[PDB]
DNA sequence: TTTTTTTT
């Protein structure tokens, strides 16, 4: 009798493994008798339990085998093969609707029965983050619809700000909800070269607090980033497939994706400013800073970095026709779980409390 | 039975595919019953709905071997091989000849009964380009014969003119036609060798935006593209075979291939300058912008961008004879269809709209 | 017959054995018979005299094998996979809990029967350990809380104070206790980005010598890692996820450790001040180093560095309801041993030993 | 029938040969007629003679493998791994006596019948050496057991005097006796942490003629090597594990060896001082000067820089019980020999000549 | 049946191939019929036609082999096998003997019946060489039993004399006879550093002329060669091992080789000065450059740069006594051969014409 | 082994 190398397959595609050491470690577990596997038992990871008792006998089997590694090896090119075809065959609408399912069904975990999320914790940041600044889910769902088109030369939004202002707050978020892959410009040219090769299939970017020159009129430290920004002007136009590498590997060639800038206040010249098709202004706020001390739960839970946080805050104000029709329901019935949790008023007297600077809850 | 390696290699010719990552995905997709399979019959794609009826029996085998990394290198090696012997042995006319048929089998599916695009959108796309320069048909048959002739030192053509001019955009329409590669040369000279190795057995290259030095006169950032270019003067005149590089892979020699250079006008050294037989400077004009604002479709749908959108072009301007003999028949039924389509009074119209800088239609 | 590479991998997941040479190594000295091993009688090496006489049979046959270096990858990768499936998925409280077995594994041979450690002249070093800072206990289980909690921006510590004032001293206790690296910021800012690359999976870290600048108004030499610090708020705060890179590896996103920060007298940017929960004062007390002049053992022996010593200070000072309650039990267990063996007068007049600079042991 | 890859493991271990070709080389030649060897009729080498016999079954049958260098790189990996083991586990004492048994081994060569050696020479260079210092051997044996016990601060021992007095002479010498490495710490501070890179599991390491500022009023060259000197105290001490690089490959954690320092008569700051036990200097002696120009033999025969020379000075002057146990059999044969070949007056003779300045032999 | 490998490893052996490539073309040219092999029959390559016919059955299995390249490896491992275990156990008598004994098999060839060519050419470069300065056979033969001694400090001379002497040329015909480099140290001191690990397993070595810092004092051009070799003292004393690197590679540790410096006029210091057992001076000169004018076959062919007109001219000089003492024979053999085709008055008129500075033949 | 890193 053999090992079965599909079912191995099958694992990796339904867990969507992409590392060989975390695939091998993890099917090498169900080679006890999930009967009394403790793991299964305190229900401690879903990606064991549900799956230990279907790949028990293969596991066994597999525990004996001489080729271990090989098979893990070509499990895990399984998955990413997949993930090649579908960043050429997908929409970009389609691909952010099988985002936003993965994300709804973590919240089905995170806000069920099992596991921990206070709603009412999670939905307190959404009261902070709708005041950090004006009209806000209407500017989440511009962006994202910017994301989607991908227009050429209208690919960029700049967040400029003093220090402490929320511009990677909003930046974390934002990348958790799409997608995606920070990055640091103010290398050395030499480095920025293999720097860039994170970027291959993801959905999105952001460069994080790009350095100018002169700024220490404001003694803010001078570095490279713009400069360098400037030279890789092409990278952002996103008009024609650009050539990307990573240590070892052979370069691909793919059309470089849309994202996010933050800086505070250099100069910017005006090649790489007329690449932005939006600029946004952070500022500091004493209420905000007030409230916060009083609410830190927010920070100590990362609750308002998180891009289940922006998932909510859309589920209240953007309208069911607003999201693609597959996702439609699932966006219904999630709509009448939270009108059923808060009330309009339950609400307000959050934000109420937040313009008060006291904290979220009274 | 056994995996015929055959059937795969067969798979990966008509596919013209490359990528052993995305050979092995798509291949894998026909493992399950073509009988309901839901990409046959939403007819998504033609590279899966055309084969996954044929290849499935294949297929079914294919997913249980241990093996598949390795079929899947032979299938992409013999792709590879028939691209270099073709690089060879054909004519450059016979090359050009082979890509235009490839383009109009495209076509046939977007205005197919498939039809995803509409013929007057992309119609009103080619009165903006014809607009956007003096003669513009003529012009495109010009760099066509320059390519195909490849005279050596007569070899290259510099676009120069402000922001958006629109160098860019005419550049990648022609990269699309001729399906050649961008290269970015403003990196240091030790990144270079690895770059310049992605223009073995292409047709055309364009260098983007390669920045030179002085023009901080106007505020245009100083860089090293200049120099590394004048370094490269050889590759430029195709006098001579020169080696290219890949990452684990010896040397290739061969004639470095003819095309395009874009810049915002920083100063060229008369060395370097001496390599152009062209130079074309575009100028920025308001009402196409005006024209573009009322007319999002075109670059949401990217039609200005588009190879496609030349090929219809040259269709529209230019004598069946100027065409290469073999495709002369194809030709004369899409004059056919164009004229059955658009009167001329139309186009005219359309051309009336974009000269005024209103949305191209009404 | 043949070999069991499962019995292999069984004896590297036992011995926790990282290096495939050290695996291979070991593994052949079994091939002698146990009944007359040298080594075993001798009780020399617990990973060599637990397992001979069970892995014999085995390693017999093993010896004769030609695949060797081969079934030891294998075994080496489960020891690896495994580590990466712990980190991926205990809570930090059982990481620590783990690091706690490990110590309480090795101080059972080191004060065993077989053990050559004085438990007396260790518990000399724990009385002088405690006179290093007021309520030492108490300061070093704020620290656990604080790496066990990982909140953010509460996340780092200062040490300061002169030339040899026992914070380097107490901070590689501090990370033999919990594991961990030191990083070294004074490099140019080039450097930095392979230097962070040594923190990947690490649980602390600690910066040594941060150089100020203009300290040599106090003789202090100047150097760059104050700058450098106040340049990676972001890593320090914790909030937000960063890129590491290591030496030929692809890069891995992680939120960056908790750690320690420790200086001479330099001046500190507010900025930077801002990032710190706790600053802890250093100052030479002559009295202790009148003792250790008298009690040399200390140093000799390393006592006074070990994580063993902060271990036994934990035990000896702290309630049992403080540890983590799985390990509760050998808590209680080495808390008995302890009473037995050390009267609290017998331990007070050690401290008070200490506290007149004179000898501790009398 | 079958090559032993056993009996090759074999040779590997007994000759501890650890080069592939080196091994594959040596035992090819066992291939040929043992009754006839003309090496081993003439004796010649060792790890030739001893073994032609035992392995020429074997090596006949291996010269027909088509497998050779398989078998070779497996037994080298066991050399290796024996090494590998060892680091980890011995105690320095062992190691020592381990170093011991090798050269002791080598001399029973070379003043063997076989050997080319003449003892009277050899003897004459321990004369000379006996003359350096007061009571060289009492400093050879406190300077061995203080490399052997590595208590912590008491660690360094520094050598200073003018050139041409011998320091380079005895570093030498001491460290062909315990092994180790040379330094160079004048470079510049970027270069230094590669350097510092060549201790990794050294038993010694040596700085070599580490070059003040200043010393130019005494034309001694000024350099850096103080002043990188004294910010390495925590390697000094060897208190703390410390990280050592490679070029290329990644980082390693372990205490810094001890060693020796050289120098001419610089000043040196009294924080760099403290780090040494024992500072010895050296005087020029026109007699010993005036002695290597009438016995050129020594320096030809390159006597007095040689590790055999000090370990026959040990056996002269040391007890029996100065030695570890288990050479103390070894220790009391070459005593016996030693009193056989030398009466004492012989080697009063060459101590008295020696004073003389006249050449050591009369 | 099917190819002996062991047959192919005797051929390598015998014809001492280091080169895969080589080995598979040449042993293929086997795989026609001996019997009436043209290659042969024209005699043309000793390689070739001394061993076809005993390859021949085997050559032609070898054709029709799948696993070419794999057979040729392994025997190439073994030919540098052999070299690996030689340079590890010889002699330098014994190296040097071997490598005279190979040229006189050049030799033997060189003038045999295929007469391809004519001593008295070499022997009007021997009259040439002796000319160049006093004795050059003892200089020769003084120089070369200097350097077999390697005896410490007494290792190095110095050929000073203006651009043109000739000092370089000498150097490389002498390169030729030992094997060894030449190296540069008119360095900045990272390329001095990194010149270094040249010398590694080099029998010799030698200095390319040495542009000493301020020779425009002397106005010759200058950088920094003499305090570079007046700092690398113990290079040259060759007193004890030194750690040896090039760039990217590690160390290595040696006595580092004796040599020869080439210098133009520049100034010493004496403590460099001190380094040396010769001084050396050459000029360009005016019969001899006449008549290298004049005798220009000496040149095109090479042969006032062959280390066979060296050998040659010891061979004339010198008595067989003086030679390796087996080879002895040979050298009689030799001495046969020139002493009958030619008397002492054909050499004293080519001498004689030399003297003149005229065309050596007359 | 190349490559990446070292080297620059
Ligand atoms: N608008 C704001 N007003 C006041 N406090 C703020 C504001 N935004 C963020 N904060 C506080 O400042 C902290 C840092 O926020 P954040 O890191 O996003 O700032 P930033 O200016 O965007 O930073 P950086 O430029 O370094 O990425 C937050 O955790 C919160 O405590
Ligand atoms: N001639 C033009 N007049 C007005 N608008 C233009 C013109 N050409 C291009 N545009 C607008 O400018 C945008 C960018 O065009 P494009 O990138 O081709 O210009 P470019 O001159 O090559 O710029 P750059 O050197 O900055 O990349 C187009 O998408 C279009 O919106
Ligand atoms: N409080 C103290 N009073 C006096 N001596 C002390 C005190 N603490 C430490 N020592 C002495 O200082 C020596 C060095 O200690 P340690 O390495 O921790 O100092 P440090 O100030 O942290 O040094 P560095 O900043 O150089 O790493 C100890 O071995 C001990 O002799
Ligand atoms: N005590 C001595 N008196 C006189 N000459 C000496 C003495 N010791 C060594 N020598 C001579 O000095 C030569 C060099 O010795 P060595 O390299 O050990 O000296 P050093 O002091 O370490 O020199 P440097 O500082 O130049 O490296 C020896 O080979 C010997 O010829
Ligand atoms: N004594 C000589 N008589 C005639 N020609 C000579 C003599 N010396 C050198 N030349 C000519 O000059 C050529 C160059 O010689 P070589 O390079 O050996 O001289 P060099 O002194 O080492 O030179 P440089 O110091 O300029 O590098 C010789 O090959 C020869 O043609």
């Amino acid at each position: 009798k053999q090992v079965s190398w599909k079912l191995v397959t099958e694992y990796a595609m339904e867990t969507k493994c992409d590392d060989v050491l975390l695939l091998l470690g993890m099917y090498l577990e169900f080679q006890y008798s999930f009967e009394m596997c403790l793991k299964c038992i305190k229900k401690e990871q879903p990606s064991h339990y549900k799956y230990h008792e279907k790949h028990y006998a293969n596991a066994a089997i597999f525990a004996d085998s001489k080729n271990q590694k090989t098979i893990c090896q070509q499990a895990v090119d399984t998955v990413l093969a997949k993930k090649r075809v579908d960043s050429l065959q997908l929409t970009r609408e389609q691909m952010l609707t099988n985002r936003f399912n993965d994300l709804l069904d973590r919240m089905d975990i995170m806000f069920g029965s099992t596991g921990s999320a206070d709603i009412e914790e999670w939905m307190a940041g959404v009261a902070w983050l709708h005041c950090l600044l004006p009209k806000m889910d209407s500017v989440v769902y511009d962006f994202l619809k910017c994301m989607v088109y991908n227009i050429p030369k209208k690919r960029y939004w700049l967040f400029k700000g003093p220090i402490d202002s929320g511009k990677t707050t909003l930046a974390a978020a934002l990348l958790e909800l799409c997608g995606g892959k920070a990055l640091n410009v103010n290398l050395p040219l030499d480095r920025l070269n293999f720097e860039l090769g994170v970027a291959i299939d993801q959905f999105l970017v952001v460069f994080e607090d790009v350095k100018g020159t002169g700024g220490e009129s404001r003694d803010l430290p001078s570095g490279q980033g713009i400069n360098n920004l400037d030279n890789l002007r092409d990278y952002l136009d996103g008009s024609v497939k650009v050539n990307l590498e990573k240590k070892h590997l052979n370069k691909r060639t793919q059309i470089f994706p849309p994202g996010i800038v933050t800086m505070n206040e250099y100069s910017v010249p005006k090649t790489l400013q007329a690449r932005f098709v939006k600029q946004i202004d952070f500022r500091p706020k004493d209420y905000l800073k007030h409230c916060l001390e009083r609410s830190e739960f927010l920070l100590e839970k990362r609750i308002i970095q998180s891009g289940i946080a922006l998932l909510l805050m859309l589920i209240w104000y953007r309208p069911v026709a607003e999201f693609a029709q597959s996702i439609q329901s699932r966006i219904v019935e999630w709509k009448e779980r939270l009108d059923k949790e808060f009330s309009l008023s339950v609400y307000q007297k959050m934000k109420f409390n937040v313009a008060m600077g006291i904290g979220v809850l009274d």
